[PDB]
């Protein structure tokens, strides 16, 4: 009984109804869509009773199931970075997504226009993630039919198996064919399979020289065969693969705030063979996984669903009410936390005649502010909603807890006790994360007594509390 010091009675009962169906042969069960391995755990009468995430199979553990999650759009995604508004490129030309040129035209009214050709709808300059991608992969399918066309790299291309391929695809895409067919010898090493001697010849350029990270991702690539060199970067501001910490944490921050959006979660321990285990524990008597559960809730659907039906058809005036005030327990809490992947898809609403359901929170807690704050933006931030004053009913509600000193230094001992969990749990790194989320109670706390609204909180510089 690895959950027998739990310090929520009520969670501890659905623990033990999760162990009892183990033992009698129902297990959780894995969930097909996800980029990582979440499962809805069942209690004896098959009854979902919650959503656990190990450890071990987030989207970059050794052992997550989903292997598409290793592919040439999210290699670019680290590389080049995805935005889901109209912007302008390098060159001054209006690009959207994953650097997919719109229109040459100066005139933003074009751009929308074949943003709307190319997405299928009426975007107004925004789409989502899954609309990104697509719009990537058939980026994708012409670059690779120009590879084919060339001369001098189809040979090469031909050669190299599906990882490599995308290495030299990446290359493509940043410097166009004839910048690749510069690297003669490397392209003939590359088809001979000598990765090593490749990879002298790519580090002896002005790529190299000039985007030093990128290329020594692609390179490092080349030469294993594997997506290693894209694995547990963090993105940057995050602690790799403890995404269970930050699911667990912030339900804590809710809690202590009474915002009540997130459902219980805590760090639990689970046995099932359903799970993916190695090849040595699955032949011994499975070791028992950690990793967040979640308690089940029922009746929600992706936030984007609803609001484009609210856009169209406007919500009466006392539930619109109500929703503003869901909504700002939302801005709060991710605010806090830092939420670095809160899209309009990753929180729910049910339509209490309106409730807010935050789930997916594993992206959370950063050690740093991001350098880039349009590589991680609060996308909720893009909503008419967000431009709404902060209502008094939730000022009234948080202004006393996070203006009050033993408050922040409580909740800060909390994180400490439960990220401390983790193996790789180091001191300083904590310290630089409660500086951090410290700089955003700040902010917030200032948000608040001037009355700002959840737009106007974003744009609040962001700092940290020494
Ligand atoms: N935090 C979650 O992952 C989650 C939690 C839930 C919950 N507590 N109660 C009901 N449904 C839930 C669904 C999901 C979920 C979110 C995104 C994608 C998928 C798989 O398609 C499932």
């Amino acid at each position: 009984e690895m959950n027998a010091f739990l310090d929520d009675p009520e969670f501890a009962d659905i623990m033990l109804r999760a162990e009892q169906a183990i033992e009698v042969g129902i297990f959780p069960e894995r969930i097909s869509q996800g980029s990582s391995g979440s499962y809805f755990v069942k209690d004896p009468k098959r009854k979902i009773i919650g959503v656990f995430k190990p450890k071990s199979e987030e989207p970059y553990g050794q052992l997550n199931p989903k292997w598409t999650k290793y592919n040439i759009f999210e290699m670019l995604r680290i590389d080049e970075g995805l935005r889901l508004k109209i912007y302008k490129d390098t060159e001054g030309y209006y690009t959207i997504g994953i650097g997919h040129l719109l229109t040459k035209s100066p005139s933003l009214n074009a751009a929308k226009s074949e943003l709307d050709k190319a997405i299928g709808r009426n975007t107004n300059g925004v789409i989502t993630k899954d609309e990104a991608e697509k719009l990537f992969n058939q980026d994708v399918d012409a670059a690779v039919r120009g590879i084919l066309r060339n001369a001098k790299l189809k040979p090469v291309y031909d050669s190299l198996d599906a990882v490599r391929r995308a290495a030299l695809i990446n290359m493509v895409f940043q410097m166009g064919e004839t910048g690749v067919a510069g690297f003669t010898n490397s392209l003939r090493m590359l088809q001979q399979k000598r990765w090593d001697e490749a990879a002298v010849n790519l580090a002896k350029s002005r790529w190299y020289n000039q985007t030093p990270n990128r290329a020594k991702r692609v390179i490092t690539t080349f030469r294993t065969g594997t997506w290693d060199a894209y694995k547990n970067l963090g993105r940057g501001c995050l602690i790799p693969n403890q995404g269970y910490l930050s699911e667990a944490g912030a339900y804590l921050v809710d809690n202590k705030l009474h915002l009540s959006i997130v459902p219980k979660t805590k760090v639990v321990w689970l046995v099932s063979e359903t799970f993916n285990y190695n090849a040595i524990d699955r032949a011994k008597g499975l070791p028992p996984k950690i990793g967040s559960f979640q308690l089940f809730v029922e009746g929600y659907k992706e936030a984007e669903y609803w609001l484009r039906k609210f856009e169209a058809d406007p919500l009466p005036e006392n539930i619109r009410k109500q929703f503003q005030s869901q909504f700002e327990r939302l801005v709060i809490l991710d605010y806090i936390i830092r939420n670095t992947d809160r899209g309009n898809d990753n929180w729910l609403v049910r339509y209490f005649l309106i409730k807010i359901a935050a789930i997916d929170n594993g992206l959370a807690f950063p050690f740093k502010h991001p350098d880039e704050w349009r590589a991680y933006p609060f996308h909720w931030a893009w909503l008419p909603q967000a431009k709404v004053p902060f209502s008094e009913e939730i000022r009234n509600l948080i202004l006393p807890y996070i203006s009050d000193m033993n408050f922040v230094q409580d909740l800060c001992e909390d994180l400490y006790e439960l990220f401390k969990t983790d193996k790789g749990f180091d001191k300083a790194t904590f310290e630089s994360q409660m500086s951090v989320m410290r700089g955003q109670i700040l902010n917030l706390t200032q948000a608040l007594r001037d009355g700002k609204s959840p737009f106007q909180l974003v744009q609040i510089p962001c700092v940290i509390v020494e």
